[PDB]
């Protein structure tokens, strides 16, 4: 029984909007392939209830969903279940998170830290449409394995004649390990991690070049295990259907897809998280090349 | 899993989509302990403007409005209809055209499973309903859902291709399985001799139901309603419909549940031939004496018809 119980009313509208459009999609069948007209598509919905269901939702609001068919397919390709994405958005009010880039304004996270909700400009929205078909293709050929943002949906909400644009992505950071430090650059890991990380980075940057984009940056979160233990102990005494277990330096790489463990032969044990950040808002191929040079040598 | 709202007419696709939409929405709103006065002036409204999305059965652009979602939701449960079951009858497969009748020969739909009746109505009928709803609701509580009156279940306004339709949803007076051979619409003062013979509990139960119903229509200042009588003939159905269900299920392309067919009555255990009867008060809206006398005139005549 989903009261879209939230702090801001715009947040309630987001929850209701995601719930509706996801339910709505469950009655559309999955095509063999997407069509050119799926990249020009949307669904708009105007709600004007009166003296009904006003307890949490505004009585009047609009919710537009850009290219629903495309983002369903991206979700599939990032391995995100539509019922799962719907539950993270709707079981509980999304919550204010810190920051993951200079991108837009308000930063939010689903109550279970799985997905990141950014508020974006209208100009950002346009750039997304510009790039969406070549992005989609890029995700197809890399089997959804990128350091690029992993776009999951894109929405326009209107409450009280104000339009807000939101973009939903996969969290760069663990939805369960806290990030103690972040770095935004415009470090010793396993040789497998290192080889794989450089492989993604080479393609991701090259695609960003062929799409004539510069000025994106690498975001780096660092989780300190020893610290997480000390801070576990510190709040201890002051107090997955069942709870998943996990050891100390530990995560699920199907879930926390940007995460790397620090090499075993290395002092204090740590989880890193590195993503390419701010794809929206030297020539680009030159910037590509210099970006490849730099973030390469951060790692051993 | 999967509701592609396919139907002959877009208006019907839209009805199916909207019933699905509104019943879902309601599942996320708690059943209050009592309806407030403001629930009776309440509505849900929704405008869909899809573009190059979800276009195969549904129109790109349409509007759907539900009058009094809480009230009707309540009535539905007072009538022992599960919202879940109600959604299925409308959404599983398209509602269909009817066997059909009226006074100007009215055109109505049935849910694919013949369990519910949908009837296009006028702007003025919607208003009539609103005028009577609060009292209608009060009445439904006081007899615990036991009436011959239309069991009203939903009230909608669809708009497609710039045209607004009003529709009302009701329990079917007739069985969803047994065929009705004979229809009669007793419009006040085919029987006047042809008597109708039923069990004692059935006969006393019918009479007291009738008695409060007409009283209720009187204490609302309503007249010109009629008694809709359907007869299903058991022997005839055995003759005509012997190998029909089986031959539907091939190579090429007298009992009932009282819980479902609520207006039904078996013919008396020692009676000419085996029959099932269906009586209800019909035409309560707007599709010389006074209403409190028309009441007496109705209870008199419809009493005399059962022995
Ligand atoms: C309670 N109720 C009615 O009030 C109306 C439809 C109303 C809907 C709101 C105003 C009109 N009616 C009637 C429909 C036209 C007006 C009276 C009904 N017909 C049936 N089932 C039925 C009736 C006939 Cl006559 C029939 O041949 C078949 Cl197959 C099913 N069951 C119930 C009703």
């Amino acid at each position: 029984v989903k009261l879209f119980r939230a702090s801001e009313p715009i947040l309630s509208v987001l929850m209701w909007g995601v719930n509706h459009t996801i339910n709505e999609l469950s009655n559309v069948p999955v095509p063999v392939m997407l069509m050119p007209d799926d990249f020009k598509a949307y669904s708009k919905i105007k709600v004007d209830n009166h003296l009904f269901n006003k307890e949490n939702l505004p009585s009047r609001f609009k919710f537009k969903e850009y290219c629903p068919m495309v983002f369903r397919n991206l979700r599939e390709r990032f391995g995100i279940d539509d019922q799962d994405y719907q539950n993270s958005v709707t079981r509980s009010a999304p919550i204010n998170s810190d920051s993951q880039g200079r991108c837009g304004t308000r930063f939010l996270t689903t109550y279970d830290r799985r997905f990141v909700i950014k508020t974006v400009s209208s100009e950002d929205v346009a750039e997304m449409h510009n790039i969406l078909k070549k992005y989609h293709q890029f995700i197809v050929e890399c089997h959804g394995n990128t350091l690029l943002p992993q776009f999951l949906g894109m929405y326009r909400l209107t409450v009280d004649g104000v339009e807000t644009y939101m973009v939903v992505t996969r969290n760069v950071f663990s939805h369960r390990l806290t990030v103690h430090r972040k770095y935004d650059l415009k470090l010793h890991v396993g040789e497998e991690s290192k080889k794989n990380f450089l492989e993604k980075l080479k393609r991701d940057v090259e695609f960003l070049a062929q799409l004539k984009i510069m000025d994106y940056s690498l975001l780096v979160g660092i989780h300190d295990v020893d610290r997480a233990e000390q801070e576990e102990m510190e709040v201890e005494e002051r107090a997955l259907s069942f709870p998943r277990f996990f050891g100390p330096g530990e995560f699920d790489p199907s879930v926390d897809v940007y995460a790397m463990k620090s090499h075993e032969s290395s002092p204090k044990k740590e989880v890193y998280f590195m993503a390419i950040i701010d794809i929206l808002t030297v020539n680009p191929e030159q910037y590509s090349k210099r970006f490849n040079e730099f973030m390469s040598n951060i790692l051993t």
